[PDB]
């Protein structure tokens, strides 16, 4: 209750963000609402500690090993991106080659690496035969899989078959589907991957941060060497992991997926096209190649109606990368608010109504009022500070 | 607080145990402190959900400009260490030379203190004239006197060097005009936001040069809005008259401590202090700094061993201890307490193997600590 009295300007900014989170429909596939108990840990007196291993870090590691079903965890990475870079820094030599995904049909981090891409077929699925052919030619030291805008499951087993044929390490970046992995609602990356990286936020609903997992003791030792401990953040990760182990979190992961199925079905019944024909996870991609509006146009129109999505290039893209021909839409945040099939059906029909009359501003403003009323039936938080 | 107490008793117990630890021992490590409660409230806010330049970042920057009396601020560094590194990365090229106090390949050179414990500025000038460093760094974590930023800029100007002032260890004294200011002498200034500023764990880089500011911004460029808000909250607290009183108390408690120790005939590096810390000198005593560290720790007084000028023992053993007043001053302790503490420190040092005495002192100081609670809750 201090800020309410001691810092009017910060309190106003927090309160307006709290109101914004509560009153609009967050459908950016990477966004989510952290658990209240995670924020309590983030705001705890553990921030004063330390300006061989704290019990709190051992507990975070123990819970991670159980949650991710692996023998070793490092919980010190500040982000999923730092987690990936620490893996490269630990396992690669200068000018080693990295083969990773992009959604199409030289780089430094202290050390210089050579970067290569594989992609999707014209139907929007990873082309594993072509990824193998690229690997055979490129001969990468490490193959990475996992991708922020892919609406289907990663076949880690097949990627390991490729990695084994060319003698590559395999890194599974599960940052974008982690809450589905740890609830057995997405194919598991182990034992196929030599090493796995993830964020702790997004579909896991923990604090902002990264993590690195492995079953190989020598990889684990190298990771520990390549990576100031923030004890409140490590505690917050541990808090999130214990929430993630509960049966309620499996029910949440199933709702994330079923809400996506409801949304996909509603859109396809209104004759909208989806990349790959639908989804098997937390996100879909709408396909506007044959529409007179762009992904950017749709992003803005839906945003005016209180629905946040993001534009996204799609396979066969014919528009510029700043404009794009698609939008990415996710269910994780609204599912965390308790919204379900009835709500996702209404949202699908409203998205269809706007895309079918995309410059009708009064329609957008009408929809915004209706969906704000829906949001207020499913409040996110009863307070802005925990 | 509520949720964790019900939903995760194991983590809640660990928080409570650490809350008791903070309250029950006398924290005198010069770099430790207790963050403002309002800063932890920002840290535990819903701002963590934003973005998986914001008005929150602009407010943090504007408050930093006012607080540090400068034209530009970058508030993104995650630590004092990252802040220094970003300065080097932004302003230096490989094999450039860095003169500081004792794929980039920066080459490091050192100046030191005379045997009286003061920075030797004549020798630092001689070294700079010969080596011609591209950058000079000043500020130091175990130095009990004020940095002469003006003299360092005279040296840097002689050789055409940049001057970085690392104020991480004295920042709360600087911004209250209780320590010489680094500007306009320094081209660039780095600091932590915790320690004597009592904000969150984090870093900051300040400058008055637009070109340097542009390079800093490119060099450090995931924004953690709860952390940036927390820095902003701390800076506003640092601007209050209450915070200048706190800085004066930090310094006056250190004077009380040094006076008490010297009057019991203990020796101090440079004979005293002008800031938040002192160094005790055990070169002529049969016990080591490690001995003193352990013995005082067993009495509930937390210090750290530290090498001193003329060190003759192993660097893992040392002939001194570093003692600071910032954390106990933040709990509200004053001269009466620091006189008692100085006396008990003396009693233990004069009988360093009396373990019964250490345990007896620990119980005695428990009542004093209980009089000055750090906080009234473990979660904000």
């Amino acid at each position: 209750y201090f800020l309410e009295q001691t810092d009017s300007e910060i309190f106003e900014l927090i309160f307006e963000e709290y109101k914004r989170q509560n009153e609009h429909l967050e459908m950016i596939a990477s966004e989510n609402y952290t658990f209240p108990s995670v924020m309590e840990a983030m705001g705890s007196i553990l921030t004063n500690k330390y300006a061989v291993v704290d019990k709190i870090e051992s507990l975070a590691i123990e819970r991670a090993k159980k949650l991710f079903n692996c023998q070793f965890a490092n919980v010190q990475a500040h982000s999923g991106s730092q987690a990936n870079n620490a893996v490269y820094h630990a396992l690669l030599k200068p000018y080693d080659k990295i083969l990773g995904m992009d959604l199409s049909c030289v780089s430094l981090t202290g050390k210089h690496y050579q970067s290569f891409s594989y992609g999707v077929n014209l139907d929007g699925y990873i082309d594993y035969e072509e990824a193998l052919k690229i690997a055979q030619s490129v001969k990468p030291e490490i193959i990475v899989c996992g991708f922020s805008a892919y609406p289907r499951e990663i076949d880690f087993k097949k990627f390991r078959e490729i990695a084994d044929e060319v003698g590559a390490l395999l890194l599974g970046d599960i940052a974008h589907v982690a809450g589905l992995v740890v609830t057995n609602e997405h194919a598991h990356p182990f034992p196929h991957c030599h090493v796995v990286s993830s964020t702790t936020h997004k579909t896991l609903r923990g604090p902002r941060g990264g993590i690195i997992l492995t079953n190989d003791e020598e990889i684990a030792a190298k990771i520990d060497k390549a990576i100031g401990p923030l004890m409140h953040v490590i505690a917050a990760k541990a808090v999130g992991f214990k929430e993630n182990l509960k049966p309620e979190f499996k029910a949440y992961a199933k709702l994330v997926k079923s809400n996506m199925q409801v949304l996909a079905k509603a859109l396809k019944e209104k004759n909208h096209k989806l990349v790959s024909g639908g989804t098997s996870n937390h996100l879909l991609l709408m396909d506007f190649l044959d529409k007179p509006y762009s992904g950017k146009d749709a992003d803005i129109a839906l945003g005016n109606a209180g629905i946040t999505v993001n534009k996204n290039t799609i396979p066969g893209e014919t528009r510029s990368p700043f404009v794009t021909s698609g939008i990415r839409i996710g269910s994780a945040a609204l599912s965390a608010r308790g919204m379900g099939a009835k709500e996702f059906e209404i949202i699908g029909n409203k998205i269809s109504d706007i895309l079918n009359d995309i410059n009708n501003v009064s329609l957008q403003l009408h929809v915004k009022e209706e969906l704000k009323a829906m949001a207020n039936q499913f409040p996110v938080y009863q307070q802005p500070i925990f």
